[PDB]
């Protein structure tokens, strides 16, 4: 499970413990589907929301590095991202595209702001390559890297802290670049933990997107 | 897999996600080799990065004495749900300590006498509270005559890094008895699960002195 | 300050980091400016307070101690975002220090025997199970061991840091009617407490984020 | 009140503190039903708690920092979770002419086939040449989110850093070390300088028996 973001991200779904059931043992202590469905409802609208920590996700998730700041903010998670200390980094970059800048009045086409920002990637990119090569160590030449490089990293994350994640990033005041992941793990959310979801989005998901 | 402790207690798996290449697929950050990835895990183990651990988590479904309990639940990188005394009628379930727990100290009475003993005033606690109970007192006040080696239940959710640190001090001599026997059951387990890292980790980071001793 | 709880227990402030302008400094970092002015920065807590932004408040920190039921310890424990160090009955000698609830503990449940006599049974099993326990120490059982027979209203002490984010779900959580009346208690005595070193902080709290019900009831 | 220049325009700002070594003397105590004592047997145990790796009652000393610092500095800082951050956001301010440029010297032992000096040069050209897009993309009515995605990796941010000693040193641990990133090795050297300033007893404590790293 697979879901492409932007213009080169995703967001993979690497291994999931647990289903809606694993809330429900531990909120019974333990170990009828209305019976089941039910109690996870009376959980999520009254605030209870440690049974949730027993179901637990690790993604895959390709991101622009500005997105990525925004999000290993999150605490409670796990997370492994590659070292561009020590990995020769790609020629991997998000470039908006025109459609970015819709409502917003600007004086230059949305399309030459799209020619503008892979211009400097471009030559940031490839005074970084002149860089390596001359000998400066990889750690010193990223330095020059634009903010839109992607990154990759593994987030493990437990479904309490992936709804805490939820109601401040699938939400409109969160920045558009990390909106568009969010919905991803929403939707990545949904099918492993159907009951759950749709209890959060009726008791207690506090954002607007959803 | 289930593991007796005590004279009532034992540690149940309920769950795991991700066995040791999950820590190696996360150190390399790649979704999808023995020798090198058991080369790694020893790498990784020996220079101290942990992180890559973490994307390996255990459910144990737990039945201790609450002052055991109490030790445990004081590793906070973990999820805990507890049987509630506030809610549910508690059951006739006590830890009461082997004579060979005892001998080993020198005691002025028989062991035998130690555990008649505890075993008297747990029956008579127990008693006053279910008297109190059936009167009509809310059990959340009736049941605070209860002793700490009553036993209750809880759900544990940890990952293997932090399952180590608990193995780190819990699995040790410097630890109450009581809690090094659940360790060790929690040692089995996660050597079951992960050989690879629970190799490592006795070789390189380990810090205690029983699971270097006592096999698995 | 000391605040006295139940009939042997308190709440004891030990310190203090920061105070409510603690939190407008932190957040001021987001738009490139410092301290601004003595009543836009009390504007500025409101609005932290009032859309949800709350990590500035975990800039302030309190130590507190504490002395409790172990019942109530084990649930304040469960609160992990804080620093707890607790007196050890593995390496202490426990004194004779037990929680008995008043005759008015019992205020709004139809009992069978009168109040007093539950009162009378509470300390009846407590004496029991002390005497048992000093019993077994005098005859060489560790300590660790013979305290098992002690009550869950055995009173211990533990000192507890923890920021102003985490104390305010703390108070969500125990300064509420479903916690159980006991804990409750505590939880008021931490507020006056947050109230006396964070006023603003506080009132903010109060009137957009605080979930609980018995702080708008009960004055401070 | 302290303040340490790091680089060529950062710097770590000493901003508040609470307690100081007999703050996690007094913590540890209580375990034992005891307080505070005279100083031989307080530094004692301060020193018997790090060699035991007993680290709870450190927890209960916490700093507050403001640190200026490049971007790729302060995501490395950032992935210590157990702390506090608030950080200037590109979100919402007008972000300043300012970015690290390494100094000459920066390079000794490495053979450049460039003089040292144009390697700074050439990290000041593109640096400049960014900023000037940012600023031409603002002035043009792009939003300052997106605008801000050219600016590179070497821009000063700003942030405020609530964390606890025994946090702190586990930061000393993996930062204040040859293996970490010259530049953030760099602030770590001044958060180890206002540490020990603040808790000399700890500070001393750390260093002989607990402290990981190697260039303390
Ligand atoms: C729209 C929006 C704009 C924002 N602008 C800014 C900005 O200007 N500056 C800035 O620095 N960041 C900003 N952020 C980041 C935000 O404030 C948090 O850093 C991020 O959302 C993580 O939230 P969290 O702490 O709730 O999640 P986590 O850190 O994963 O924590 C999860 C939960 O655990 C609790 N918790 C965890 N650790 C602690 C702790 N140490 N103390 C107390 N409680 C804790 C909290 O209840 C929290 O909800 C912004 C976020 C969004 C969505
Ligand atoms: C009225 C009420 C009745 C309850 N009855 C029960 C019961 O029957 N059984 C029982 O076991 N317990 C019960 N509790 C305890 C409850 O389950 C919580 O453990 C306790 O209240 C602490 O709450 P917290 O997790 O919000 O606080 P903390 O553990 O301090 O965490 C605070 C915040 O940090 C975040 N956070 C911290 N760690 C994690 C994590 N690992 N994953 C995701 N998010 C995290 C959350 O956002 C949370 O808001 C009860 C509590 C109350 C108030
Ligand atoms: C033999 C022994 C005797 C002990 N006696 C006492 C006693 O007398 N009194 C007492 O109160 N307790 C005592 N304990 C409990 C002990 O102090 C620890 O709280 C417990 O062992 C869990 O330790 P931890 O913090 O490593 O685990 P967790 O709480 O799971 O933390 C795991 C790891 O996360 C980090 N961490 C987590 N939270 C924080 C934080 N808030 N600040 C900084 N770093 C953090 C640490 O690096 C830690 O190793 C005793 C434990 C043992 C094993
Ligand atoms: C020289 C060096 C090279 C590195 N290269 C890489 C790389 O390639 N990729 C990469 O992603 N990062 C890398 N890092 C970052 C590293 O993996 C950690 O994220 C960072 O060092 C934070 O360490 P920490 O987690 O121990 O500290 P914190 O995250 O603050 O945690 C402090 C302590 O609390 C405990 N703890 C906290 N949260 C949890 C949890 N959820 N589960 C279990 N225990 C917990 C641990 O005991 C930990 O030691 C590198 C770091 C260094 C110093
Ligand atoms: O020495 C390092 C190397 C990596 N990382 C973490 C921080 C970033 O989130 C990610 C990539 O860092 P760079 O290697 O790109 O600096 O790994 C560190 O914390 N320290
Ligand atoms: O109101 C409550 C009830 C329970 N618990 C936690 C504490 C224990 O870990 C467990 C059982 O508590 P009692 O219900 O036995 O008090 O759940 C709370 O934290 N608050
Ligand atoms: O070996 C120990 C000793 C103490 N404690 C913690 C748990 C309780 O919070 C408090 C009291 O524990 P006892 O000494 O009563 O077991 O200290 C432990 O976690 N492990
Ligand atoms: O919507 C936001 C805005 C800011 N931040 C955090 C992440 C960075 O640590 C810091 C600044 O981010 P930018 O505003 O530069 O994205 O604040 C977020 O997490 N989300």
């Amino acid at each position: 499970m697979k879901i492409d973001i932007l213009d080169k991200g995703f967001v993979e779904l690497v291994d999931v413990m647990g289903n809606d059931l694993s809330a429900v043992r531990a909120a019974r202590v333990s170990f009828d589907e209305e019976r089941d469905r039910h109690l996870i409802e009376y959980l999520m609208k009254h605030g209870h929301e440690t049974p949730f920590e027993h179901i637990v996700f690790t993604f895959h998730v390709k991101a622009p590095i500005f997105v990525a700041r925004q999000w290993f903010r999150h605490r409670i998670a796990s997370y492994n991202e590659l070292s561009g200390r020590y990995s020769k980094l790609s020629y991997e970059f998000y470039i908006p595209s025109p459609e970015r800048l819709e409502g917003y009045k600007t004086t230059i086409p949305p399309e030459r702001v799209t020619e503008k920002i892979s211009e400097i990637v471009d030559k940031a990119y490839r005074t970084y390559l002149e860089l390596i090569e001359s000998g400066v160590p990889r750690e010193v030449a990223r330095i020059v890297l634009p903010l839109n490089l992607y990154t990759r990293a593994f987030a493990t994350v437990n479904a309490r802290s992936l709804m805490n994640f939820l109601n401040l990033r699938a939400d409109s005041h969160a920045q558009w670049e990390i909106q568009q992941y969010a919905l991803a793990i929403a939707r990545i959310f949904k099918e492993k933990c159907p009951w759950t979801f749709e209890a959060f989005l009726k008791y207690a998901y506090k954002g607007d997107i959803l």
